[PDB]
């Protein structure tokens, strides 16, 4: 209805969560899904836990030793992702001298079955550009597609559209305008958006440089 009301739906205001061990997170929520961007300090353990929600994790900057179930893997920035199905224990250590920036999606929606690869970690692959100039890379599982998109500056654009797939995402680069229904927000590093099925959305990068985004489809839209 109103601007504020749409903004709070589609571009929820984040809360900052701080842990005793020094991890800070920015949490944004719409209904069945939470996006959490975490800053994990050098040489820090993230204690293992487990929960009924599924969790998808990816590193955006730095390098993170991640453990899902009994699989431990080194996660490289923008080249790694895993799914921890409901109740599978997971934890991590930033074993480096550098901060780690990560994103987690935590989700529990009716009528979704949360499969994962047998060893949890997904394999990235390129495809042809989504639109010319807009390079994308994906991880895909039966119920979720993760699309990393580089939107060029100087008017790189995703035309305004809708689809039945739910689509949630986060700017992980400089910035661009994103619009959902009646609300346009200037995306910054970390800004999350949530589109329910059929809500119209599009984006335009008017800055002078490319911006990156992680865009996640429930269920897959491109690699079905
Ligand atoms: O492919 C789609 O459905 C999209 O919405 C893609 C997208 C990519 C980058 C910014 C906004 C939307
Ligand atoms: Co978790
Ligand atoms: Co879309
Ligand atoms: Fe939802
Ligand atoms: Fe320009």
């Amino acid at each position: 209805k109103t601007k504020e009301d749409m903004q709070e739906l589609y571009f929820p205001t984040p809360k900052l969560i701080e842990w005793e061990n020094g991890v800070r997170q920015y949490s944004t929520v719409r209904g069945d899904t939470e996006v959490l961007m975490s800053y994990v300090p050098p040489h820090t353990n993230v204690e293992p836990h487990q929960h009924k929600e599924v969790q998808i994790g990816m590193v955006v900057s730095g390098e993170l030793m991640m453990t899902v179930g009994d699989v431990t893997r080194k996660m490289t920035a923008l080249e790694s992702a895993y799914i921890a199905p409901p109740h599978v224990p997971h934890g991590a250590r930033n074993d480096t001298d550098q901060e780690v920036i990560a994103i987690d999606i935590k989700r529990l929606k009716a009528d979704e079955t949360y499969t994962s690869p047998e060893d949890y970690f997904l394999d990235i692959f390129k495809t042809r550009d989504l639109l010319p100039g807009m390079e994308v890379t994906f991880f895909v599982e039966d119920w979720v597609e993760i699309m990393l998109a580089k939107i060029p500056g100087n008017g790189g654009e995703m035309p305004f559209h809708k689809h039945r797939n739910e689509q949630i995402g986060i700017c992980i680069g400089g910035g661009y305008d994103m619009t959902v229904e009646g609300c346009t927000v200037e995306m910054k590093f970390g800004t999350a958006y949530f589109c329910e099925p059929r809500e119209d959305h599009g984006a335009i990068n008017r800055s002078e440089k490319e911006s990156k985004s992680i865009n996640i489809f429930f269920p897959p839209r491109y690699n079905r």
